[PDB]
């Protein structure tokens, strides 16, 4: 139950790891094959230490979902070493990454295509009462179809629902994708979440460029503050650099749902 559903256990003779493609806050990651013969995705941990119970945590999360364009969690390894977490495997990795890689080589309505899906995930995640907290374009991986799908669900909170409110005691956040509201009163709402799906639009529509450039997080809240918003970027139809602009309201209820974000986009293509 903490978190023991619907964590499948999955035993170790089953796992063959082939390569690292990655390393987490937590350990290496691997690509590898399960047999029940399938390619997974394997996150291990590392002497570790209570790193572990938030390890496992995060797939006590993604194990309630099942969502199209949310990570599917295939189990865990609990029992033995190294700890893992086993989950399908995506091609081409995460989605800031691979934009800088493939810089220019995708048209406009493919990328809005790309930025449905995420937003249909997080439609999905919002609908079970959940609020990420952590959405930028490197916890979104993509398969080698160019879905989209969200994967990374350690800042994750349940909420509730007029004002469904989590308010944090603090912790690392990440500063250039977090509405003002939250940085600064700490209150985080599906609203702050479309706050950071505007960043990752315009993160998307600038082929992996980093949000407010090389401006330190010190001076990017003060901007943000005195209603500075990021620029449009090249090529950006004017209807999705004005949904990203929806999307950063300084006010949480004047932001857009995210049920409203996929009929938008929907239209747009």
């Amino acid at each position: 139950q903490a978190v023991l559903k619907f964590t499948t256990e999955i035993h170790p003779s089953c796992v063959t790891r082939q390569k690292v493609i990655g390393a987490g806050e937590f350990g290496e990651v691997y690509k590898g094959m399960l047999k029940t013969e399938v390619p997974v995705a394997i996150k291990t941990l590392k002497g570790y230490t209570k790193q572990r119970v938030d390890f496992l945590g995060e797939a006590g999360i993604m194990g309630q979902f099942s969502h199209h364009n949310i990570i599917r969690l295939e189990g865990v390894i609990s029992k033995y070493k190294p700890m893992m977490i086993i989950t399908e495997y995506m091609e081409n990795g995460a989605l800031d990454k691979f934009l800088r890689e493939k810089d220019g080589e995708f048209s406009v309505l493919q990328l809005v295509g790309m930025l449905r899906g995420i937003a249909a995930g997080m439609k999905y995640l919002a609908n079970m009462n959940y609020v990420h907290r952590d959405l930028a374009a490197r916890n979104i991986l993509v398969n080698s179809n160019l879905v989209c799908k969200v994967s990374d669900f350690g800042l994750s909170r349940v909420l509730e629902d007029p004002e469904a409110t989590y308010t944090t005691s603090g912790g690392k956040i990440p500063i250039r994708w977090t509405a003002p509201e939250a940085i600064s009163y700490r209150k985080f709402t599906s609203a702050s979440d479309v706050w950071s799906f505007g960043i990752v639009m315009w993160e998307v529509m600038t082929y992996g460029e980093r949000p407010y450039w090389e401006l330190s997080n010190h001076e990017v809240m003060k901007a943000i503050n005195d209603g500075f918003r990021l620029p449009t970027p090249m090529d950006c139809p004017s209807a999705i650099y004005q949904l990203m602009m929806q999307c950063w309201q300084q006010e949480r209820a004047r932001r857009p749902k995210f049920a409203d974000i996929v009929s938008i986009l929907d239209k747009l293509i």
